[PDB]
């Protein structure tokens, strides 16, 4: 059941930002790491005397690496002659994001068809404000409402180059690296309390619903804009994972980005070659009892040759009713055991491809148990 | 003239260490830029609660890459009861240092004979104490006087594995790389004021001396230990960048870093072919009239073909009256125009190869602009 009631018009997700303490330097790991190429850029060398921001991309994909100049660069400079490119950006406010919860998402950006009219519906139906409609260069329109902990949701509309202010990088700086990432597939948060949270951003969007953790999605009229969002479940045998994340990010934040891949073979491999060379480590494979699981349930789907690929990559696979899901996740990207990174690729559900094939890999959970104790065994 | 005035014995660089916001990122991308392996760590997984630090090693070149934790992790310790390896680090300092600075040295480590007796001739002589001597595990001691800015000299002794509390990296985690940095050189702060600076570190080491500004260099006994101090010249043509770092890094800290190259050449090939894949980018290249003079002053040193892998790399050579200098120098390392990196390579004065051989490239300032008026013309 999809009622489609968002209360305005939202296209697709538009960049990830992360707050971060030096922008440079997590934004080179990410690039290397996840084969995004640097294609824009706002800092000293565009007039930007506030913050320095970095933008990686692949195919649609977009990460935004933020941090704070000194704010004596910009101390004669009040909001009207602001030569910040991102107008909601404060430097207390970025300084006191990181030095509590650590490098994270700060801002999950979507795009809609009118960022005011997105903003002014979504603090009339409960929203807390956190940034104004600013209209950048008569061109684009960015305002920012509270999503959960820190994090905000940002609306970004465009009249018809990233942001204005931005610069597209001198190509020899920009290496064409690719590893085959082209989108956001989903965004997800963690919070102490999932009622009251799917309460408050259902509430103000319109979003309809989609161990150690109960979890729950909310999704835009087309289910492209997915946000799923974690509770911890306690009195467990082994602690929540989730209530662990809580701790270590001083309360509620983005737990994992579930990064769409079209061939996750590949950006497995490159990820994985790169692993201990700057780029990004993965969680331990599964015994190897998964994947003599695998034939019984996913063998119409792939080969015994695919089936074999997985297990060398250490990809999981699920599926539901629609269509078939390949996963897999990285180790936290940081210090704290608290921001992650999921790859996927869905197979199925073809009308383009719909929101959400194949589900989200709930199934994994009891197929992970059950292939520990056979491996045991 | 070398008086041999040093206050107590002083072996060799040990460490530097950074103070990050992220460690893991910061560590991360300086392996790959730099070629160096990752050797040690010390965080949640080695039962500290306080701080994540990374060792990062390349021949004995070491550099430590630290960020706080949450406090809350550790908020039932107390300095007898702490989990940090590190018992000079604190939360409050790290934020305070990192907010004001952005990314940067915290700490130039030396090897001494007594790091406590180093500690307390120090400060007797007029050193500033920032961390008083603490045994570690009986067998190695820590002590820390402020050098310049928030930048802090760390002695440290061994009775007879970097500290105690670090474990050695698992292998799978720790890839060989190597381009060829084999040990610190020298290591740089830039200062408001020359003189006072001077006579506070010669006077509590005793360490003897060895456009846009004026330096000199201090010098342990066997000059092995070179710290060489900046400040701006006002008034001039072009502003001096001495004067930006301390605008930009709110005051005075640590300038550059030279690492010793055993072979520059290769060091500058696998550097340069990351600079745009994560790793670190270089200075604009002198103009061919730079290499067209070469010949006149070093092709007795170095051959033709030699000459011209110096101009592909954009290598500087320099030569005094007792040995010959190859440097480069990179961008800085991180969001603001601060700290950045000199890969050095020295031939001559052997006796091995003592200190500062060929000097630090002092007339590559009035070659540079030779070749620049040179090329215009
Ligand atoms: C939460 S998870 O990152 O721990 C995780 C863990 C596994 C497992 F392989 F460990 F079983 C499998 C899938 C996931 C997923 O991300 C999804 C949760 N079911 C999804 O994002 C949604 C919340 C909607
Ligand atoms: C300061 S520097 O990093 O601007 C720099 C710049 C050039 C030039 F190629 F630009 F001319 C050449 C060499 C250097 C050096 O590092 C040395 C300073 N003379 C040294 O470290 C010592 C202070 C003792
Ligand atoms: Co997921
Ligand atoms: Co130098």
């Amino acid at each position: 059941k999809n009622p489609k009631s968002d209360k305005f018009k939202v296209k697709r997700f538009h960049h990830i930002e992360f707050w971060c303490g030096d922008a440079t330097n997590v934004a080179r790991r990410f690039s290397w790491g996840l084969g995004m190429r640097f294609s824009a850029k706002s800092d000293l060398s565009t007039g930007n005397m506030v913050h320095a921001s970095y933008l990686l991309t692949s195919g649609d994909l977009r990460f935004l690496f933020t941090a704070p100049y000194s704010p004596s660069l910009s101390a004669g400079e009040i909001k009207p002659t602001t030569t910040a490119s991102i107008p909601s950006f404060d430097h207390g406010s970025c300084r006191s994001f990181f030095s509590s919860h650590g490098l994270g998402v700060r801002a999950v950006a979507i795009e809609v068809e009118d960022a005011e009219s997105a903003f002014s519906i979504s603090v009339a139906n409960g929203a807390i404000p956190s940034s104004p409609p600013i209209v950048l260069n008569e061109a684009v329109t960015i305002a920012e409402v509270k999503l959960y902990g820190d994090v905000v949701l940002r609306y970004v509309s465009y009249k018809a180059e990233f942001l204005p202010g931005f610069e597209r990088v001198e190509d020899a700086s920009s290496f064409p690296l690719d590893y085959g990432i082209r989108r956001l597939d989903h965004a997800v948060g963690n919070v102490p309390e999932l009622g009251p949270a799917l309460t408050y951003v259902a509430g103000f969007t319109g979003f309809h619903q989609f161990s150690g953790l109960n979890s729950a999605v909310l999704a835009s009229n087309d289910e492209m804009v997915l946000l799923p969002i974690n509770e911890p479940v306690h009195g467990t045998k082994r602690k929540s994972q989730i209530q662990t994340y809580l701790e270590h990010n001083e309360g509620a934040g983005l737990q994992h980005l579930a990064l769409m891949s079209e061939d996750i073979f590949r950006t497995l491999r490159e990820m994985r070659k790169r692993s201990s060379i700057g780029g990004f480590d993965f969680m331990p494979s599964p015994p190897p009892t998964y994947y003599q699981n695998l034939k019984k349930r996913v063998g119409d789907v792939l080969s015994d040759d695919q089936i074999k690929e997985c297990e060398e990559l250490g990809i999981l696979v699920d599926r539901d009713d629609q269509g078939t899901l390949l996963q897999i996740f990285t180790k936290p990207l940081g210090d704290r055991p608290t921001i992650f990174i999921e790859i996927i690729q869905r197979v199925g559900c073809m009308m383009y491809q719909s929101g959400g094939c194949g589900g989200f890999g709930k199934g994994n959970f009891s197929e992970l148990f059950k292939s520990i104790e056979e491996y045991e065994k």
